């Protein structure tokens, strides 16, 4: 369970990510696909991008960074009590898309590198655990309804 004030140090860097919400999304897919390259396999739209440059020229790819971290923002927004936002999410993500809980965990690396980099006044080491804290919960219920589905594995 978060405290107040960590939700407090999370959702104040966040706020600096809402100025920019598709460029923060870029760079996060970016770096996930970069540094994890079986994550790209997932994604049909995108496995014909073989280098940065063409993915950083993805319009396509640009706009699906918003859609993640549009509903990231608001499962974040309702600090812990996020069981509406997260059902669909786990659905979808466990039964459809086929992503497992570890691939979860490199899109929260990803998450955590570009807001340092973007954000290192409102990002200290404080709103790092915190941002840490956060993510782990939000993996730690979506493993709970993959469990639920038979997909924890
Ligand atoms: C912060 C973590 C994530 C969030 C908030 C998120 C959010 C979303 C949303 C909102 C959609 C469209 C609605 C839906 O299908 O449920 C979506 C689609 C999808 N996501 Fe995620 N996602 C995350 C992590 C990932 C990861 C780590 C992968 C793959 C490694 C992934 C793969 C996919 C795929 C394959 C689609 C369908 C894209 C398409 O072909 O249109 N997601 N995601």
């Amino acid at each position: 369970v978060l405290s107040e004030g960590e939700w407090q140090l999370v959702l104040h860097v966040w706020a600096k990510v809402e100025a920019d919400v598709a460029g923060h999304g870029q760079d996060i897919l970016i770096r996930l696909f970069k540094s994890h390259p079986e994550t790209l396999e997932k994604f049909d739209r995108f496995k014909h991008l073989k280098t940065e440059a063409e993915m950083k020229a993805s319009e396509d790819l640009k706009k699906h960074g918003v859609t993640v971290l549009t509903a990231l923002g608001a499962i974040l927004k309702k600090k812990g009590h996020h069981e509406a936002e997260l059902k669909p999410l786990a659905q979808s993500h466990a039964t459809k898309h086929k992503i497992p809980i570890k691939y979860l965990e490199f899109i929260s690396e990803a998450i955590i590198h570009v807001l340092h980099s973007r954000h290192p006044g409102d990002f200290g080491a404080d709103a790092q655990g915190a941002m840490n804290k956060a993510l782990e919960l939000f993996r730690k219920d979506i493993a709970a309804k993959y469990k639920e589905l038979g997909y924890q594995g």
